């Protein structure tokens, strides 16, 4: 009986190992997504409220949206010869910038005044580094996140708005509620492994990954979407800061522009899918690798137990 | 003779089994596509003609796009306390709304006034829900997308623009030309199953999806792609609605806002593919599990006829 | 020995055809990633040189960004019926412009005036087709493209800012430095096989294309990003132009339109990877078929020796 035991035993064992790693269920990874989002959470900035229009940069609410949570303007620019107001542009004698000196700026001239030599262009540059406040409130924004999936191989349609496992008070938390798809911002920058303070003040670029991996050959219901968080704009000047200019030419003949200069949280959503369903093709080629493998155990455990080695 | 035509049936069998299925011919899904939209047609909406620069929101002509059907405007916005002009809010005691009330327009302060408790920020809030008319002759407009894709693993470089299977009076329909690359918006909202009106009146999320799906063992022009159409908007308030915000400040001080809400039917390009091409090795593999599995029937031809079982 | 010598030199050749085209090392191309780009770079275009600000159309550094390299301006917009400026309208009678004419510029009316017949809309239509310079300084401007890519099936998280194999004068190019991210924009232009000249006079599609191909059973250091480019803007009227509208209501009561149809670059980022890492099942697959084909090529070898055919 040694022999059927020792036999029964090694398939069972490789039936183990082919079956937990699902060798049967071809897989599919080109996830069809589309993802809808929404912002809603109003703050404080200078000395007025201000709505969910006003900070998010792409009113449409695609895949890539910003959270505006630090601003500095400068107003009426006009075009002209002046020199620049940053600290590491020391211009001691003419020739210290020339065609080796990064512009900041404007395109250089070849001067030197004092305020640094002539950058060609808007003239009042941005005086920048000052301690502007940030959007505290902006902690308490939520994101209404509406993502639809279509894996095309299975033909297989689903959404994250899962009806069974109200949406006014229910936030997203991996461990009460990891089903709702209101997501806070404070709780997406903490999850990230952030302090929210120096991610506002400075800049990041925040990113909600929405994993869809499920198993077909279960029910409908069972297949459910995961949420995770990472960052991805770490190098090892960090931040991320984007300016918008709104022109406009008074009548008495001057060319003037406004620069706004935005320090953002953009938040990307990332759709992954991995979805494996059965088949005969597959299902067929594993159970033959199976029955060889088992073969070639069969073989070698008679050699093994009688040489003892 | 009746062995050898039985095994020659299973094996008959099997192949029609395996190469029907594409057990040979190694797929590859991760498809690298870039799109093109661009919009053409014109439409009245308030008393003016309006060509694409107005409607379409993204100008660039992306992957996602939008058109603008219904715009609703509320002029000179000013900071201040004032109560909400919505029927929802309706406020009888001073506590009533709180650290409990969903704000709608601002920050609440905690008193109650008459026409709906004190929101702070934009005075003259949106009074939304009115009868306002749609771009009707949206209904005619035309899209035209360039998709061109390039499966990576095989070096296969194609586009949707296929000159054999004028582009002035075609339009895209699957029956007499599934072919022709431009869209008409009237026909994507119905083959999506959607009544137009109140698609354009409330506003929804369309997608237009191209599916790749060739088999590069034929000739070049073999490989086509198909369009299909889909809503990605459907929860079980529906609708796409988003803000623009325009801002001036008029020279006696006051700092103004108008608020500029559009319902539009925001179009999605998915593109999707699944390329598959013969290769040794799975040719290989799908030969010997064949082999395995016509040696398997044959072993169990001979004992279910003698059995009879 | 001639059986043993054939029989290894039959198994040293499946093991080079398995092992070469990797039969073993399941791949996953299902890549996830984020893509963050930043243009630097000054030029001039009418009298007055542009910073980052205005030249780049979407201010966040998205996938996809234009660099707008020609501008026309067409100032005081005001509705209303007139004849349009272009050559190729022409109206000798007045049936000839009906429900059969592409409109260009407005509604028609079926009327016919002298400058060609009447479109209804914006009065002061494009005057296009002139002889506008170009930001021929663009050719010098530089693109900085962070990108974060993440296998998901081996947990891989990768990016292509590699710290060993300064970042102020290094450029991007395939043969010195194939792996500083920072590309030249006239490098992008002419790798791509195109003449900048023309591409930034009527505008194009091009694509940076980052393949993330690497092989994760060797070090962590040696995973490398590939980068490509590519035009995705061919046909066989081409070009990629796209306009703004700034709207202004002055307190005369006439409403006005200016409107700005810029001819740019526009950059698309396109993120394809093939990972392969090894795995137990593909192997024991892999094991199992080179044994069958090896026993197959043995049972051949023998009778076609004997028989010599
Ligand atoms: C006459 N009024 C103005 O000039 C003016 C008024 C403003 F409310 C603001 C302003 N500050 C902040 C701060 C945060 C955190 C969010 C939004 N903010 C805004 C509003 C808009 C202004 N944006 C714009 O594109 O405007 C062309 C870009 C996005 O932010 C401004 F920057 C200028
Ligand atoms: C002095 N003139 C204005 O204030 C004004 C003029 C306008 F033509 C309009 C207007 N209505 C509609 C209706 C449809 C269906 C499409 C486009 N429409 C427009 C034009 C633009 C105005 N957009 C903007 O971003 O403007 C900052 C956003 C997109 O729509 C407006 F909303 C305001
Ligand atoms: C009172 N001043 C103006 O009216 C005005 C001022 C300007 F600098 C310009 C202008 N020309 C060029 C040429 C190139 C190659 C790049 C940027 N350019 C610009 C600036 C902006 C204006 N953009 C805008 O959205 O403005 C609403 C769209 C993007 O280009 C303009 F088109 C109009
Ligand atoms: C974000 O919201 C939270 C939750 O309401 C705020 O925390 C509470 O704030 C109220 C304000 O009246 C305090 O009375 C509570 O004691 C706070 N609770 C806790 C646990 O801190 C929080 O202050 C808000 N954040 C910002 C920046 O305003
Ligand atoms: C969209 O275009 C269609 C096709 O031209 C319009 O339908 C025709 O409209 C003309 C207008 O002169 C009528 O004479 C025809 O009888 C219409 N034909 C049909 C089959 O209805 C349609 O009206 C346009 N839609 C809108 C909203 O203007
Ligand atoms: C782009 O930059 C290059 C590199 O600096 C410029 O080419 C040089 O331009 C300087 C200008 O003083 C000349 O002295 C050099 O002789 C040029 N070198 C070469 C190899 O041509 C180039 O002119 C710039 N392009 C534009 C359009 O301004
Ligand atoms: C126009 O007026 C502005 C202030 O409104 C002033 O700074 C500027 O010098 C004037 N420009 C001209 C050309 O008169
Ligand atoms: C400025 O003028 C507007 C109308 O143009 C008026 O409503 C407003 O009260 C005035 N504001 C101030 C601060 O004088
Ligand atoms: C308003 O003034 C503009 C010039 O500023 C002029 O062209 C236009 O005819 C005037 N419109 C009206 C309605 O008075």
């Amino acid at each position: 009986i040694n022999r059927a035991v020792q036999l029964l035993i090694i398939s069972y064992f490789v039936g183990w190992v082919f079956l937990h790693e699902k060798a049967y269920q071809v897989r599919d990874t080109a996830i069809e997504s589309s993802v809808v989002t929404k912002v809603k959470g109003f703050g404080r900035y200078a000395n007025r409220v201000m709505d969910v229009s006003d900070y998010v940069t792409p009113p449409q609410g695609t895949s890539v949206f910003v959270i505006i949570t630090k601003m500095i303007v400068t107003e009426n620019q006009m075009q002209g010869f002046c020199p620049e107001s940053e600290e590491k542009y020391r211009c001691v004698s003419d020739s210290q910038c020339g065609p080796q000196r990064f512009p900041g700026g404007g395109i250089l001239t070849g001067r030197c005044v004092n305020y640094t030599c002539e950058i060609q262009g808007w003239c009042p540059t941005e005086v920048d580094t000052v301690e502007m406040p940030v959007m505290m409130e902006a902690e308490n924004f939520t994101i209404f996140i509406k993502n639809s999936i279509r894996f095309p191989l299975f033909n297989f349609e689903k959404g994250n708005l899962l009806p069974n496992l109200d949406m006014k008070t229910c936030r997203f938390h991996p461990d009460k509620a990891p089903f709702c798809p209101i997501l806070r911002v404070g709780d997406v920058v903490k999850f990230a492994g952030q302090d929210f303070a120096k991610l506002a003040r400075t800049g990041g670029v925040l990113g909600i990954k929405i994993g869809w991996v499920c198993d077909l050959d279960r029910a409908w219901d069972q297949c459910i979407p995961k949420y995770s968080f990472t960052r991805l704009d770490g190098v090892s000047s960090p931040g991320y800061n984007f300016r918008f200019a709104k022109y406009y030419k008074m009548e008495n003949g001057s060319e003037y522009r406004t620069l706004l200069k935005a320090f953002g949280i953009r938040f990307d959503v990332l759709v992954y899918g991995n979805a494996g369903k059965f088949n005969i093709i597959p299902t067929i080629i594993s159970s033959v690798a199976a029955f060889t493998s088992v073969g070639v155990g069969t073989v070698l455990c008679d050699i093994i137990l009688l040489n003892f080695l």
